[PDB]
């Protein structure tokens, strides 16, 4: 029987340092190790329970300090745990040094110590050895107390061929020829640390390098065909790291940062301490081939990854709980950090977007709390979400303009400096935070203890502005927020502040208005409804004098609009006659915020038996942007924002077969292909031409010749999209068949490539059927409940809208019962198709004649 019945590891056996030796074989795909850790115990036993996945142990033995032990190993694969078995107990408060002698298989998925491999510009085959541990998979790459509060030193030693370079969290210290052939690399004992941050690399990378003002040397490796595209990654880690240095008034504690381009991650990127790992598309730039988006998103998980140094490294959450310390604030700092960094980006005009992302998930009763309890490994990985990320960063925008900026940078300074190299709780946050009527702690708990948000219902009678807090669910709560409402009126261009601690309260403003606006900028993890005739106004504000308020608010109550169709409280008629507003909108924000609340209603026609209104419902949208469409120019000019909405624009009008569009692209995609590719495209056209292109076996088939021999992450991209665009079946299966296989498509794209083809309107049979018939191998690869099977379930299911459909979801993922049918994704898509189909039960009618009475205009 073993001897340890929980998942949580014994709390009173802790380590302090291990010792970890790695030799891989890259021919034969084997790994040999020995782990050295020192332990000591609080508590008698002799039993010590640690984490073990997939290694085969061949010798364990514990040394007293002189003398040696051998302990029987017993092994528990499903609580991934292995019990050692002492013949005499450990004394309390002696020092003993657990030894293990074990060897595995390098991982063939994307997670422990894993194989990846990339093509020569030659031709040639070449293989490389990564890691990526967080959160659990540490324990698969060498044996260990497995939690992230489980903090120790690292040692880390890795023999190799000559032919080879390793790189580790901390600089090289010595390299040791210990055989022929075999060399021996001894890396800088690390600071403390969690097991989930330990890293490796064995490969033939090259590199580029610059010092900080600091001293800390900064590199990028990639592989020798794309080291040319590092440049802009160094320079924008080198700002990066000096910009947070003084921000935190904390220095990097480590005399080198690495930035590693990887050409087979899960991920976007990884934060380990020295030697941050990437995909290639976030972290290569290639100033001819790629597109504005993609140098905004290297700058933005540059920003990202070197944010954890210091929250997630430095200090870091007790348990997976509370992950949101980690995640959340990490990605608040990308836009604290870029804005002043690269302020030519302007990434504050974009922040909002991810607060709406975070609501269309929390708004269901399948979200949870930012806060919230976690066991297992399956459970813990989903905890890497839009509610840990998207929704922890915008509590924390609103708690930051809540107190000053200054005083917002002192609470996480005094935070960072108590407990540096240790673990904190939500609750050691908050102490921070209140000792910088004000309650940080009872306020901040409401956001991080409860889940959704609320509808802020605003009645104006005269001077007195009552305001009113209801929790905002889609198909009883009682919960309440301390809301800090601000907002802006008629009279005045001066923003002003209310904090709502209660179910309802009132304000007496000095002057009566013409109108009121709350959420200004869109600060604010919350909705705004406005009784009697306050829609009304503000619609007919957005049609005569729209920049009376600002694109971030002109985006907010498009978005609300829309929310509120969805509960009851607003019209689908009302609301999109607010959107005929955008016949006059110019701003990438608004622009885009239409089409996220737009696209998604003819999305669901499309998989119904409703050709007439999805017709004309496409028109129409068209029709709405037609004349900012007929205004952008075919060429890469302008600021980064310009860029991107010239880019969805053009897409969008071609995918719609808007003729102008179309005939143009057609053109530009003659002359491209007539010259074997040797014509540049400008950038931002070049999705709209490419999925022109595709729609002919010809062009398909031109397309797909150039993917073989491309280096730039974009132009990749670019053709994944447009093949995915085809509407011959037989292409559509081979595409998901061979990006599967990951031979001629990387297996790094499928689940994109998955989702693509999920929203192709003949092509979402064909993706649900390969989900489906591949279920078992899909999570062998990518393990439950990752978001990429996350995305997966979703991006093939929650654009359904029937009850058949529903039965059909509801079938499969019961069948699949411990291997899958309590992940939380597989709730949020049944309540999402719940949804759906009793939004489409109500409005569809109403948007088919209300489609009709919008042409009493002609
Ligand atoms: C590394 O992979 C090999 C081969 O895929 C594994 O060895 C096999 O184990 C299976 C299943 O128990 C046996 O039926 C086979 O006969 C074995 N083949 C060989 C060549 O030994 C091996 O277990 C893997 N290593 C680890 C730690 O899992
Ligand atoms: C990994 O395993 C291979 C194959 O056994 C090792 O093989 C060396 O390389 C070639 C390929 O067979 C042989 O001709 C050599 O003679 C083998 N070794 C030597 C010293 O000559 C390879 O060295 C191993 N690599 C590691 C890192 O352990
Ligand atoms: C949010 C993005 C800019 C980058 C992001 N990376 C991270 O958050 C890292 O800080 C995470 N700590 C890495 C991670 C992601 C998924 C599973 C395990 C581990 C990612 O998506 O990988
Ligand atoms: C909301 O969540 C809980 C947990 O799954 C459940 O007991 C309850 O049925 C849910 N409410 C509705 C309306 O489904
Ligand atoms: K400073
Ligand atoms: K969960
Ligand atoms: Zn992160």
């Amino acid at each position: 029987p073993f001897p340890w019945n929980k998942i949580r590891l014994p709390e009173y056996v802790i380590p302090v340092h291990y010792d970890l030796l790695i030799h891989a074989n890259l021919t034969t795909l084997t790994f040999w190790g020995t782990t050295k850790v020192e332990i000591t115990a609080s508590q008698p036993t002799s039993t010590i329970i640690l984490h073990s996945h997939h290694l085969q142990i061949s010798r364990a033995t514990l040394r007293k300090g002189l003398s040696e032990e051998p302990l029987q190993v017993l092994e528990h694969p499903r609580q991934e745990q292995i019990a050692l078995l002492a013949p005499e107990p450990l004394l309390v408060g002696l020092p003993y040094t657990v030894v293990i002698h074990y060897a595995g298989n390098l991982s063939e998925t994307f997670h422990g110590f894993y194989k990846s491999t990339y093509r020569t510009k030659e031709g040639e085959l070449r293989i490389l050895a990564s890691t990526q541990f967080e959160p659990t998979a540490a324990r698969m790459a060498f044996p260990c107390f497995d939690e992230p509060a489980f903090k120790a030193s690292f040692s880390i030693k890795i023999r190799r061929e000559p032919r080879h370079l390793a790189i580790s969290n901390m600089p090289l210290v010595k390299s040791v020829t210990v055989a022929e052939g075999l060399i021996e690399d001894h890396f800088d004992v690390t600071v403390k640390m969690s097991t989930y941050l330990v890293a490796f690399i064995i490969s033939d990378f090259e590199s580029v390098s610059k010092i900080t003002k600091s001293g800390v040397k900064v590199s990028v490796y990639a592989v020798p065909d794309k080291i040319n595209q590092a440049d802009y990654a160094l320079d924008a880690a080198v700002t990066l790291l000096e910009f947070y240095e003084d921000y935190f008034s904390i220095p990097y504690p480590l005399p080198k940062q690495d930035l590693a381009a990887i050409p087979d991650f899960q991920s976007g990127a990884m934060e380990n301490w020295g030697l941050t790992t990437y995909r290639e598309s976030a972290l290569l730039f290639d100033a001819e081939k790629s597109s504005a988006s993609s140098k905004l998103g290297i700058t933005m998980t540059v920003a990202h990854e070197l944010a954890h140094q210091w929250f997630g490294n430095l200090v870091t959450m007790e348990w997976w709980n509370d992950l949101w310390l980690n995640e959340g604030f990490a990605k608040f700092m990308e836009f604290v950090s870029v804005s002043v960094t690269h302020p030519e980006l302007k990434v504050g005009d974009y922040f909002f977007g991810k607060c709406f992302d975070a609501m269309e998930v929390d708004a269901l009763n399948s979200s949870h709390p930012v806060s919230t309890p976690v066991e297992n490994p399956a459970q813990i990985r989903e905890m890497f979400d839009d509610v840990s990320y998207d929704k922890g960063a915008c509590i924390l925008n609103m708690l930051r303009e809540y107190l000053s900026a200054d005083a917002f940078k002192s609470g996480i300074v005094q935070y960072l400096q108590k407990h540096s190299y240790k673990n904190t709780k939500n609750e050691d946050l908050w102490d921070s935070m209140a000792s910088i009527g004000v309650d940080v702690k009872t306020m901040m708990n409401t956001w991080t203890l409860q889940k959704g948000f609320p509808l802020i219902t605003i009645t104006v009678r005269g001077r007195n502005v009552h305001m009113k807090q209801e929790h905002y669910m889609k198909g009883d709560t009682g919960y309440l927020w301390h809301v800090p409402l601000t907002f802006i009126t008629s009279k005045s261009d001066m923003v002003h502040r209310f904090l709502l601690k209660t179910k309802t309260d009132v304000l007496i403003l000095p002057e009566e208005v013409e109108w009121i606006k709350f959420n200004v900028g869109m600060n604010g993890y919350y909705i705004v409804h406005y009784e009697d005739d306050g829609w009304d106004s503000l619609t007919g504000l957005l049609k005569g004098t729209h920049t009376a308020v600002s694109s971030n608010d002109r985006a907010s109550l498009i978005n609300n609009a829309f929310q509120l169709v969805s509960i009851g409280k607003l019209s689908i008629e009302k609301a999109l006659d607010l959107s005929l507003y955008l016949k006059h909108e110019t701003e990438i924000m608004p622009v885009f915020q239409g089409l996220n609340e737009l696209i998604p209603m003819y999305k669901l026609m499309e998989k119904r038996d409703m050709n007439e209104v999805e017709t004309q419902f496409k028109a129409f949208l068209i029709r709405l942007l037609r004349d900012l469409i007929d205004k952008q120019t075919w060429t890469d000019e302008g600021s980064v924002s310009e860029r991107m909405l010239r880019s969805q624009l053009l897409l969008l009008a071609c995918v719609h077969n808007y003729q102008p569009c179309v005939q143009r692209a057609e053109g530009y995609f003659r002359k491209w292909k007539e010259s074997n590719g040797n014509l540049s495209l400008p950038v931002d056209v070049t999705l709209a031409v490419f999925a022109v292109g595709a729609q002919s076996t010809e062009g398909w088939d031109f397309l797909y010749s150039k993917y073989q021999f491309s280096l730039s992450s974009t132009e990749k991209s670019q053709i994944e999209f447009a093949l995915c665009r085809t509407q011959n079946k037989e292409k559509l299966q081979w595409l998901l068949d061979e990006s599967f296989k990951g031979d001629k498509i990387k297996t790094q794209e499928f689940p994109q490539i998955l989702t693509l083809i999920g929203r192709n309107p003949v092509g979402y049979p064909l993706a649900w059927q390969f989900l489906r018939k591949n279920w078992n191998k899909l999570v062998q690869k990518f393990e439950l409940g990752s978001s990429s099977i996350a995305h997966m379930v979703m991006g093939t299911t929650n654009q359904f809208s029937t009850r058949t459909r529903l039965e059909e979801v509801k079938g499969f993922f019961s069948s699949l019962k411990e291997n899958g049918s309590q992940l939380r994704c597989v709730q949020q898509t049944i309540e999402t198709i719940e949804e759906n189909i009793g939004w489409m039960d109500k409005n569809f009618d109403k948007i088919r004649v209300w489609l009709q009475s919008e042409k009493l205009e002609r």
